[PDB]
């Protein structure tokens, strides 16, 4: 038995401490408690195991979160107790750590994303109209350009590109020519980020 | 100069006279008689020559019009005229094809149509969203329903199928599969006639 000293780790999420346990044991039996005292779990403060990783996570971590972390180890044979502070620097650090990763995650959650709804290529018989729609998400609400063989593509009547409640962006071409064939981009863009989707659209020309 | 016998043809709008003069008009003169008198002229009942077609339109015809209709066709001081009696059995005929005729052209005008809006076939990434739209039209206001491979399509939450203030047909696929793949159909319709649009759905498998 041997486990490493325990670490503290600011995540997204919280604090979670951990150790890893030496070489592999087929049940260890571990009790966690915080100033002398058995944690009480939930879905804010969280143990467990992954392979020889033992953990902790505290969610959203107050100063009533600080001080003494025990965790106790039993193989069946021998005992052995791992122990970390969660004050002082070590509790600033970690703290002021997490407040980044948190705000590091909430622009990866709302940077602009196409969610979906355009088809790679559409074919279509010259004359038909055609109603094509992209959702997209964004937090602030994105910006949506199109693109026709890669420049800049304004609406018109006859090619017309809206956007709503800045979750919906829609192409509709009112019968189309043959000159309306070709190579389609949707960008969107907020402060977080950028996506695009392509698409052909390509025509048959009728009897 | 000659003529074919009058001939009474009922329309969407009535009944019409006419005769073929098998000859040709220049400057040539053409009167009609009503049981021997001149016939007024109206919005309601008009003559014209179309061709060599010489004819006589009443329209929203009445008993009042039944009688002996005369056709003269004047070259100086020389005339050749055509008779028809339009009664009895002659017009009752007449006016009940004229009353089928005229239903007809509300349904012409009224049925439920496809205005445009899909594409004949799409090609997707296995895993992408799909948005295909339907614009309708009805008076009264259509019902719609889909197809899928010539068999009732059922909207889940996977394929979506909506449809909104009598005209707007929403089809959406959550992540099309290859099992989506295939030729369906919309189904429009009302009171007065139907139009179905088909597209097909192909996918290939991304790496």
């Amino acid at each position: 038995l041997s486990a490493t000293d325990l670490k503290i780790q600011s995540t997204a999420e919280g604090i979670q401490l951990y150790s890893f346990v030496t070489y592999y044991v087929e049940d260890l039996k571990v009790n966690w408690s915080h100033n002398g005292s058995a944690i009480r779990y939930s879905d804010r403060v969280k143990t467990g195991v992954t392979g020889e990783q033992i953990w902790l996570q505290i969610n959203e971590p107050t100063p009533n979160d600080k001080g003494k972390y025990v965790m106790e180890l039993f193989d069946g044979k021998t005992g052995h107790q791992k122990t970390v502070d969660l004050s002082g620097q070590a509790y600033d650090e970690a703290y002021a750590e997490f407040q980044r990763l948190k705000q590091a995650a909430i622009a990866e959650k709302n940077r602009a994303r196409v969610l979906g709804g355009l088809p790679d290529v559409v074919t279509i018989q010259e004359g038909k109209a055609l109603n094509l729609t992209c959702n997209v998400w964004g937090d602030p609400p994105p910006e949506v350009s199109w693109l026709k063989n890669e420049k800049a593509l304004a609406q018109t009547d006859h090619c017309n590109l809206k956007f709503e409640a800045g979750r919906t962006a829609y192409f509709t071409i009112n019968g189309v020519s043959t000159a309306d064939s070709g190579k389609y981009g949707l960008v969107v863009k907020n402060k977080y980020g950028s996506e695009t989707s392509d698409f052909t659209v390509s025509v048959f020309i009728p009897e």
